[PDB]
């Protein structure tokens, strides 16, 4: 087939997308599995003065495999403000609405030159891009897998849960990893005792980011 | 009829189940409609050391109606740790897990006596009380109406949006409404704009609690 394709989203902002898809194209490419990674809409950026945005971040690991190229390649709508991309785009660019029919080619065409193209979306699932979609919308769309990064506080039981049932109810191949940061012990005592129990009453395990590498990658590429 | 119910959840702990509980039992109290206050789960609580739980505060505003009132005619299973119910009781109380069929027959028995018997969940609708059983379980067994707190912070629109998914799904009555604390105005800015677009496309809209008091009660109130 030509390269598969991995949509990244979240439980919340700031859950940690942009550094579970670096540390896990980080890994695939190390065991030559070609992997770009792509911020197709970003918000709360300027440009002008910042170059620390996700799309950047991607670009310099990125450019590790194509010293052409630029920011404009791997991401198309930008916008200042700090926001849901819909809103962003109502205010600042009224006259272009996102058109997630260009941004599916875009994306899909780099299927030709990597073997596995990850995509990180922007605000959660049901955060709105045009009038009609959502982000997952967005990835369903694109016939991308999903990998959901969740939170390591309390709550991530609900949060993943939530997620989990609006994914469940949709034709799509997908995995929660809960991106478990240092220093942090509450989660195994508070929350790892019901992830457990929850994994084995369901086909479909919540997993830990850190522990999982290998076997993100196994799901990302797996079968057409 | 005897009393109508109403299960107060939310999207995430702390959001404000039991500030606007109280809030709108108060107004409902205040306009002749008699209101009592319930926590029949509750974690995080020390009530040897500490007057100050949920539990608590809602049996001090209890007492100004039954005098006689005391904490376990309102709360039933309390727990030291901070975590889910289900494993606060796997791990505090082995051999007593949570009967909800129980809690159906208490919670209803308020509804001789009062006109609105309001119930606070814990955690979210997700959460696990039983092996079998969440929150929204929990409601729906009590056939009670849903109000369904948010924060009013970035992220609230996804919240609210998952919330929204779960809730339309199964087959109850509810209402969505946002906790706006004192001091935020990026809330007007950033959220509500699209709050205000999805509520021209939804038959059941997203309110704003502190503007929402009498629409709340008639909700409460209404019907069966
Ligand atoms: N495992 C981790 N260990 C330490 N710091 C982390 C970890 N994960 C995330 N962070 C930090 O938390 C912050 C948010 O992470 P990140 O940018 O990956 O989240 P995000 O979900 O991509 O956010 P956004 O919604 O803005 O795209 C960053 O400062 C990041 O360095
Ligand atoms: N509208 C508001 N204005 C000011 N403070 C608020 C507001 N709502 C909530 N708070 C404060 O935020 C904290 C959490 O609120 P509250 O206890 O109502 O949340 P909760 O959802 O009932 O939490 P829990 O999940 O622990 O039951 C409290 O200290 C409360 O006083
Ligand atoms: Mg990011
Ligand atoms: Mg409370």
């Amino acid at each position: 087939f030509q390269g598969h394709m991995l949509f990244i989203s979240a439980t919340n902002t700031n859950a940690g997308k942009t550094t579970c898809a670096r540390l896990l194209a980080q890994y695939c490419n190390a065991c030559g599995v070609k992997t770009i990674l792509l911020k197709p809409i970003e918000t709360g950026v300027n440009d002008a003065i910042n170059h620390s945005s996700d799309a950047h971040l991607f670009l310099q690991d990125n450019r590790l495999l194509d010293r052409s190229l630029t920011l404009k390649d791997i991401s198309f709508y930008r916008y200042h403000k700090v926001s849901a991309p819909l809103i962003a785009q109502q205010e600042e660019d009224p006259n272009a609405p996102i058109d997630t029919d260009n941004l599916t080619q875009r994306l899909h065409n780099f299927t030709k030159t990597y073997d596995l193209v990850i995509v990180e979306g922007a605000g959660g699932l049901c955060v709105p891009i045009t009038l009609e979609e959502n982000m997952l919308d967005f990835a369903l769309k694109l016939k991308a897998k999903m990998l959901l990064i969740s939170h390591d506080n309390l709550g991530l039981i609900n949060d993943c849960l939530l997620n989990d049932f609006l994914l469940k109810s949709h034709q799509l191949d997908y995995k929660i990893a809960i991106n478990l940061k240092g220093n942090n012990t509450a989660f195994h005592s508070i929350s790892l005792p019901y992830i457990e129990l929850f994994n084995t009453r369901s086909n479909n395990p919540i997993v830990i980011f850190q522990q999982s590498l290998k076997v993100l990658m196994s799901f990302a590429l797996k079968g057409s």
